[PDB]
């Protein structure tokens, strides 16, 4: 039976592939058939580009010798070579145009999925070309993906060699006949069937694909979309920054570029962006994902005070000063929404662009009592609930998986009405003990949040909606304001809480505002229906934030 | 006796003054004498500029206001404006011209040096601009050597109220008489006056700081160069990537850009590169500084391989990997500086650029043993002594205290003769039992490297000397390899264990390498030069690392 899968880079897991971008040359100069794929395979096991593939020699010091090469072959075959060739150029744009063939490792991700070890075995060099870095990103973003990565110039050893067939068995710890090989190059191919592995001669994705799934006995094509890819909390760079003397706040970080804060919610963590993280990364991005005050890793003072959106801010532009950086893009979701209206409205030289998932910006009413306002809508009764310390924590605190998997739940699946919470006592009164799990989580995403809660519990996240008059207070200093940085505002259709209506007032305050919205969305947007969070976002992004 | 010193952003900390623009603006277009210094003001405590100074509107709500002022002005004046005119163009300008005043900023930090409590009370808007982040760079900048910053947007009070000197009274927790305020304002200045602190009326800012220095009794003009900034270990960003099961890599991380990755030396820490640090993120980068496998917060296994270059490489690798870098430049000191010339060599992909403070690139010699070339010169004797497990660990670990003030010396202070170490049983037996505090380090710093190597000691270091068959092997594999990639070797005069002579042959090796050299500098460089090391790597980032 099956267990591993291995897949070849060019002309498999990244199209087009090298040796078609040279025959598609050849037709393009006018040159005789084969002229190139000749001059780069010069000298077979003893030629320059062996050498280079065994990691002998650069890129850089290897192009001369495909130069020389191909002056001998035009010469025996009595041809000129046009006085414009150069093979620097030729490999640059053939590097450069070859992306990763999605399908076929979306095919290589379910097999993951499903208990198969993968790897990539792949013929390649040491690239210190001026334009490297193109390669560098493609070989990570792919890499990330598969257990193993085996390249020919770091072992020394090249595809169809017998010895790399029988170090990718001992990388794998399989048999061959456990083992699933896919190239499309034969001769390669050749030295995995001899040694006893199923073999798949690509040529079109979808015929290897069919030839894959009919031996794994596992669906790969014609399968439902997957969702983005989502972050194991062991394998990310964790970060701590101590704003004052006893609050220290705890971030995730990933990938470069223009600096993207993201801001939770209630009752959440960083992990509640898992599927925007990566996505936000592969866009161009240097992704910031917060533990708000109160939660996971960061301090959790007692103070309700300490929890007022006026200290929350000042801690945010402290944390980006301690880290270095002028400016941030905001990106919040429900409380996380509401402090990044905030930091828009009262520090707009630190945020580069605001966006908010589901809060709406709505100004204080002056002439009204914060309370006032909360006790006129029934859908915020939840808010007057949470009011007295230490009532919404016991509920909470009581039993964590149940306070997840009741609350964490698609528009469908909904086991809470968050109407007379104060009247039935509670939020989950009227639920299960042992609520099923949504489709949304899995068991392990719940138990990291039931982890992540049992550090501080309930008090922090609470203390934020504790704060009701002296963010009144704070928020009507800013009446006169307009938000007039990038701003986009991303309503969710099935949030029966932050109602997408309760957003049509907004372009009053902030007149160049950009929208977003997604059906069939309940609250928990960023994994409700994290596809198309990130189809927003990184469109918003590259249009609005650089 | 004064113990509280306050400066004015506008005009003294910052050059040349808003108010300055305006009058020359009025003459570069030849408007009449005033005109647009006078729509500034107009309305006094009820106008449009009084309302954005408190906060009440942004920048961009302002501008309107300030050019039907200017038509207001104009028309009153019986002139015409030119039909290009823009308030919006004349602010950009002018706010992008602004610069730190340097000797104003080097008195303001050589008083908090001497205990001064120091802060910023500044007359500012809430800046919404589309070019906004120019003045947020302008101000992080700034802030960061200053006690307290009090922004009149932000308190809602403004210069020359009276409110807002008692407001800073309050933050000073100091009696008028304990305080200077240094203001280019003389109506601004009135009300502090009145209070009883010492004011100075700031125009040229000589005089000023020879009034600043007659008053306070510290030097403040025609001083020593000073040191560049250093970092307080609890106000950076503390990193963490777990590379594999047992490893973890620590961090410290400040600045945007490109990312630029520093690797400390032998026994030394990432606060090795504490005056780089600030310098680098201010040049505009990304600084990563490394705890390296074996230091600090990084973990320790006790395992000889663990530390061989190959393995060292690869978790590196991996460290980027996980943060999502495609890329980082290497820059590298005496251990490190080994480790970034095998990371160009091996994932040149990987290396943005790779620079060397001391450690030059000499390719491995396949005649002959490590042991054998080691031997061979009498200053890599200390190199042999390192060989045996235990032995240096136990004489390093005696007395921390001792070990760090005996290592880290100037090149005149000098106290190890690193010769016949292996003869004299080991490097301190010709050193004090108290070593005097040597001019390139403080007490407080070398505690901190003591408080560093009490958790795993000289082990894990001392393995970084104990793969060298291991090591030559891997070095080998490159022996038909050049480096081609941007790179820069920085060499110190008076370093006598990496002496300069030892880099004289690696253009063989690196034929477009660049070079920086340091007189006066023994082996502890970024320590004993900061200020020349600083200017070298800047220079070199900019011109070869984008
Ligand atoms: O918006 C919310 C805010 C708080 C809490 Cl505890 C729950 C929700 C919510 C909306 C839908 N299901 O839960
Ligand atoms: O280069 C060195 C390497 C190791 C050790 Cl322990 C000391 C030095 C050194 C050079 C000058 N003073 O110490």
């Amino acid at each position: 039976t099956l267990r591993a899968a291995v897949f070849d880079l060019d002309g498999v897991l990244a199209l087009p592939a090298v040796f078609g971008v040279l025959g598609r040359t050849e037709e393009a100069l006018a040159l005789p058939r084969g002229l190139l794929n000749d001059a780069f395979q010069k000298g077979g096991p003893e030629g320059a580009t062996t050498r280079l593939m065994k990691g002998e020699i650069t890129l850089s010091q290897w192009i001369p010798l495909m130069e020389e090469n191909c002056r001998k072959c035009s010469e025996t075959a009595k041809v000129c070579l046009p006085k414009n060739f150069s093979i620097k150029e030729i490999f640059d744009k053939a590097i450069s145009a070859r992306k990763i063939n999605r399908p076929m490792l979306q095919a290589a991700l379910m097999l993951r999925k499903k208990g198969f070890t993968t790897a990539i075995l792949t013929n390649t060099w040491l690239d210190d070309r001026a334009e490297r870095d193109g390669l560098a990103q493609l070989m990570c973003e792919l890499k990330m993906h598969f257990d193993f990565l085996i390249e020919s110039c770091q072992v020394g050893m090249v595809k169809p060699e017998p010895q790399i067939y029988k170090f990718l068995l001992d990388t794998l710890k399989a048999s061959p006949s456990e083992v699933v090989f896919l190239d499309d190059i034969g001769a390669n191919l050749k030295p995995a069937r001899d040694l006893g592995m199923v073999t798949i001669l690509v040529q079109d994705t979808d015929t290897a694909l069919k030839e894959l799934e009919k031996v794994t006995g596992i669906q790969l094509l014609n399968t439902p979309a997957p969702l983005p890819t989502s972050c194991n909390p062991s394998d990310m760079s964790h970060g701590y920054v101590t704003v004052k003397p006893r609050v220290r706040l705890h971030f995730v970080e990933l990938g470069s570029g223009p600096a993207v804060c993201l801001c939770h919610g209630f009752p959440e963590s960083w992990y509640s962006w898992r599927y925007q993280i990566p996505a936000l990364a592969q866009a161009g991005y240097r992704v910031l994902a917060m533990d708000m005050k109160g939660y996971g890793e960061s301090s959790a003072p007692p103070e309700i005070e300490e929890y007022c959106m006026e200290v929350l801010c000042k801690e945010m532009v402290t944390f980006l000063d301690k880290l270095g950086l002028s400016q941030a893009v905001f990106i919040g979701h429900d409380w996380g929404g509401m402090l990044v209206w905030y930091m828009a409205l009262f520090y707009p030289e630190r945020v580069r662009a605001v966006a908010s998932l589901n809060t709406p910006f709505i100004p204080a009413n002056p002439n009204m009592s914060p309370l006032e306002s909360i006790k006129a809508n029934p859908v915020f009764d939840y808010q007057l609930y949470f009011q007295e310390p230490g009532v919404a924590e016991a509920e909470l605190e009581q039993n964590l998986s149940r306070t997840f998997k009741s609350l964490f739940r698609a528009s469908d699946e909904s086991v809470l009405s968050m109407h007379k919470v104060c009247e039935a006592g509670g939020l989950f009164v009227n639920s299960p003990e042992e609520p099923s799990l949504s489709r949304m989580v899995t068991e392990e995403e719940i138990q990291f949040y039931v982890q992540q809660f049992k550090k501080s519990g309930f008090r922090g996240p609470l203390n934020w909606y504790r704060n009701m008059e002296r963010n009144w207070k704070w928020a009507c200093k800013s009446l006169g304001r307009k938000i007039l940085i990038p701003a986009l505002m991303v309503t969710a259709e099935k949030d029966f809480v932050l109602v997408p209506q309760m957003s049509q007032h907004m372009e009053d305050w902030i007149p160049h505002l950009k929208r977003g919205h997604i059906e069939d969305c309940g609250h928990w947007t960023q994994m409700d229906k994290p596809t198309e969070v990130n189809q927003i976002l990184i469109k918003w992004l590259d249009s609005d934030a650089r």
